């Protein structure tokens, strides 16, 4: 068929399917590859939908190329492990949110156990005691 990529390269594409053995990703109008499930995440890939999403954009590492069909074997554990530019990008704002980013209802972050009770109230400061 054709090829225009090489092993060890890294490029960005969109997920075109998920399977019990891997995720299809379109890289280009002329190139489409397969993140193998063993390459979606480092281990404990209990189900692929817990680790990838169809109809989403992903950056993939080229593991192998198959010019016979223009297929490519891909990784995502490679790219999720890699660093990136620590600057804003269009979806870093996480505009899909519909609530405040608070970890708890009682305050922005209020993790506890000794008073893991109430929902819109908390104990006063100890200074309440006179």
């Amino acid at each position: 068929m054709a090829a225009k990529f090489e092993v060890g390269s890294v490029y960005t594409g969109k997920v075109t399917g998920l399977q019990a053995y891997g995720a299809f990703v379109a890289l280009d109008e002329e190139t489409q590859g397969l993140v193998h499930i063993s390459e979606v995440t480092h281990g404990f890939v209990k189900d692929i939908n817990e680790h990838l999403s169809v109809g989403d954009e992903v950056q993939v590492k080229v593991l192998a190329v198959d010019e016979e069909k223009g297929k490519i074997s891909l990784s995502i554990r490679a790219t999720q492990a890699a660093p990136e530019k620590k600057e804003s990008k269009p979806r870093k704002p996480k505009a899909a949110q519909v609530s405040e980013e608070a970890s708890t209802p009682q305050g922005f972050n209020t993790l506890k156990d000794k008073l893991e009770e109430w929902i819109e109230m908390s104990n006063r400061k100890d200074l309440i005691k006179k």
